[PDB]
């Protein structure tokens, strides 16, 4: 459930937060619109686990595995079992053009997997883009009835460390690991005014990933509907944004501020970017 | 409105938040349950004003002025006009045993004041305590129909600087200015197990003020109902908590974590505590 009467927390013994001691002094931990930026050291997971378990929270995780990308599902799902929302109710939704190629992965108690067959698209860009349509179509359908939050991620990834209820909020995006230290003029936003995804050089907060976003079912339905509609306008006008649905997601999150932002801990590429000191954990990472 | 469809923000030009530059390195700006702690430098008020104006947010401000405390209303209200939620819709609710002693204060456009007559209590403790009952009785009544958020404050105070929509959230408390640097064993929580307000020496996050709390109408109704019920139990058992409704508020906020915490900028006593470097603004202050 979300927004329902909240029962009292039980007594808990944990370290006192000290007002004159920051958790992290090396990084921005709150956005200028007062959304937490989620880094290791900023959250007590025992408190958060209590809060979300008392609400019997169910998290849906969507992943697309179209054409050759079905090869990524075994590691994705097996590592999700080790690291993603462990202890909470989880519903995996695997969208694929090859239901028979979905590996048989053993799940923990309270976790389920549904295979949703979709059409395969010829262009990888179109495959990547059509996720917005498909997610919004399934929101109306089963997601509103089955889960409280949706987490929407790329499949060519593995979980290496904890990804849990600290991410959950009405609307979240994730800082792209290539751009978290960049100035906004360097962000690869869509820069052509002819596209609905257009962001001028003097606007922008962050560069968010197409590969890891989420929120409440309602807010995810809103985001994916808006991005799908904006993509349809661009298509009608004969323009395709530079980074496809990621460009539209960035436009959306500029105009509709997320209520949490996830640090690049939550989507990293160690081969391309190593392991910087500012990253205390690499939680979800690109497969080589 | 709260929770209603949110329109897009317009284009805005403002400084880019930089991930590798904290806003404040001298203070904790987020709690371990991922609630912002509101300090100067943590928020862009232009972004927040946009967000809340697009929702046509109405803020109710409750204040009790019983017996001699009616003398405090003129400065309280006149300074509120200069500093509290300017630009937003505001409804003041003045609870008093002397309606004729309420000063005639000129209000800005979009702001209104209602005088609510109540009984006067003999003991200042009882006057202070009975606010919980009265606020919960008025929630059911007019507050649900008239405002989106409630802010509940002491009257023996003046606004000196901006107090605005940065505070608004489902549930907030304010760090008591005497204890923000203290360890929890030193907090003046109720320590007798015989009281419903009891907090053991190894529990507690912060010491919050009875004099400045708020949230959505629903969450404020919940808090004030719970504190009133707990006070009635204590009375039936012949015990009165050490700091009266403040002790109960602390118990409530321990077991029901606030979604923002306000720094001591938001309730300070300059005569008793001076003007420390960590306080960049003194926003709402005790009258000598
Ligand atoms: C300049 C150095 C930054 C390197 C990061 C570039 O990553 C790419 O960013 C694009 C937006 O400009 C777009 O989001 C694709 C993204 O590349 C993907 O993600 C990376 C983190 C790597 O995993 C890469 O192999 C993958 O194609
Ligand atoms: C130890 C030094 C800290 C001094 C602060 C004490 O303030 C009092 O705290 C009590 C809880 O222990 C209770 O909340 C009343 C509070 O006193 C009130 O608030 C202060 C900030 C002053 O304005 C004081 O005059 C007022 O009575
Ligand atoms: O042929 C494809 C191309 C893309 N995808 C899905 O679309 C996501 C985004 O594409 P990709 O990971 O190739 O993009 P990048 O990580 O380079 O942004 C992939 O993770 C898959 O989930 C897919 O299933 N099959
Ligand atoms: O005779 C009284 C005593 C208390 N109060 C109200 O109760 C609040 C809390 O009491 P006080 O400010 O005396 O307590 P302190 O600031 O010492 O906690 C006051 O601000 C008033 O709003 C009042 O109106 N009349
Ligand atoms: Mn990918
Ligand atoms: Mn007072």
């Amino acid at each position: 459930a979300i927004g329902e009467f909240m029962v009292s927390l039980p007594r808990m013994v944990y370290p006192q937060p000290k007002v004159l001691t920051p958790c992290r002094k090396d990084v921005l931990v709150v956005t200028p619109w007062l959304a937490p930026i989620v880094w290791e050291g900023t959250f007590n997971i025992d408190i958060l686990n209590e809060q979300f378990r008392l609400q019997n929270t169910t998290i849906g995780l969507t992943v697309f595995a179209i054409k050759k990308y079905v090869a990524f599902l075994k590691l994705f799902l097996e590592t999700a079992e080790k690291h993603f929302m462990v202890g909470h109710r989880v519903h995996y939704y695997v969208f694929t053009d090859q239901p028979a190629a979905v590996p048989r992965v053993t799940l923990g108690t309270g976790r389920q997997l549904s295979v949703l067959e979709v059409r395969a698209y010829k262009r990888w860009q179109d495959v990547s883009m059509r996720r917005m349509e498909m997610i919004s179509d399934f929101c109306e359908r089963r997601f509103l009835s089955e889960v409280d939050y949706l987490v929407c991620v790329d499949v060519d990834m593995e979980f290496r460390d904890h990804v849990g209820v600290e991410i959950l909020t009405p609307l979240f995006g994730t800082l792209h690991p290539g751009f978290y230290g960049s100035s906004r003029e360097a962000f690869t936003y869509e820069r052509r005014p002819q596209s609905q995804a257009y962001i001028p050089k003097d606007e922008g907060d962050f560069y968010y990933l197409g590969g890891f976003f989420g929120g409440s079912v309602q807010e995810v339905q809103r985001l994916t509907r808006a991005c799908h509609q904006a993509m349809m306008v661009d298509q009608a006008n004969g323009i395709e944004a530079v980074w496809h649905d990621e460009s539209h997601l960035n436009k959306y999150l500029l105009r509709h501020k997320p209520t949490k932002v996830l640090s690049p801990e939550y989507l990293w590429d160690q081969q391309l970017l190593g392991w910087p000191a500012v990253l205390r954990k690499l939680r979800f990472t690109a497969v080589p």
